[PDB]
């Protein structure tokens, strides 16, 4: 099995398939997770979300690479078998948007906020064909956001980055905070190389109010946790402003 440097060890409810690892959250939602392996340093888990709606399938997020997102691309064929309908993807770094030219190749329509779309090219990625736009409190402009079904987007706030985005399921408990939020036990806010630290305590706050029902806070690297993973990212956020 894989055990990777950085990101949630395989635990009981992990099903490997190929290079990436997948568990069920939910009735009709998984999570996906993928590997940058770095030499002499190991493997990075990054984390992203799959959810049926009916006849389709949605998903949040790509692998890093496009191989590995046409793994699950893969998977969702020989696992749910229906079309995928749609991708939002959470920021323009490569463990969310690394996968891109899978998702087109596929004729997937993508989405993003607008300003991961403008930073992709400087962030080495490829944009989304569609941009998302957001209300002066953080919700997504929903004619930006056509047909997303259970997807609720939500913009917190510059915090990881300054496009991070975040994406509630409604119908369920789960809301999915990407790279903003770290768990309940983490030590740092991870790689602040292009975060805004004198925003970022009130943007994970801002994903929290947003979703003050979700109990169950997904993540890109760590397995879900509770809502103390919002709680703690933000005191450890109010120490950098
Ligand atoms: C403990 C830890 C976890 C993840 C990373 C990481 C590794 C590679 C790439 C990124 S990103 N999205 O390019 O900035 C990140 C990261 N850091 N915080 N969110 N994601 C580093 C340390
Ligand atoms: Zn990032
Ligand atoms: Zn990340």
């Amino acid at each position: 099995e894989i055990r990777p440097t950085i990101g949630q060890q395989m635990e009981t409810g992990d099903q490997r398939f190929g290079d990436l690892v997948f568990r069920q959250l939910a009735p009709n939602v998984w999570q996906h997770t993928s590997y940058l392996d770095m030499p002499g340093f190991g493997a990075v888990a990054s984390n992203g979300l799959i959810v049926r709606d009916g006849g389709r399938v949605l998903v949040v997020d790509t692998a890093w690479t496009d191989d590995q997102t046409a793994q699950i691309l893969n998977w969702i064929k020989q696992e749910i078998n229906l079309p995928v309908a749609l991708a939002v993807v959470t920021h323009a770094h490569q463990d969310k948007m690394g996968g891109m030219d899978a998702l087109h190749a596929a004729g997937i329509a993508t989405y993003a906020n607008a300003l991961s779309n403008q930073l992709a090219p400087q962030e080495g990625m490829v944009a989304a064909q569609h941009s998302l736009t957001f209300a002066a409190n953080g919700w997504v402009e929903p004619a930006t956001a056509p047909n997303f079904g259970p997807l609720k987007v939500f913009y917190p706030g510059p915090g990881h980055t300054s496009d991070n985005i975040t994406v509630g399921i409604d119908g369920t408990d789960i809301a999915f905070g990407g790279c903003l939020i770290k768990d309940s036990k983490a030590k740092s806010l991870g790689n602040l190389g292009d975060a805004d630290t004198e925003h970022y305590a009130a943007s994970a706050r801002a994903f929290g109010a947003a979703f003050p029902k979700a109990s169950m806070i997904v993540m890109s690297h760590s397995a879900p946790d509770s809502r103390a993973a919002i709680t703690h990212t933000a005191r450890m956020a109010d120490k950098l402003r």
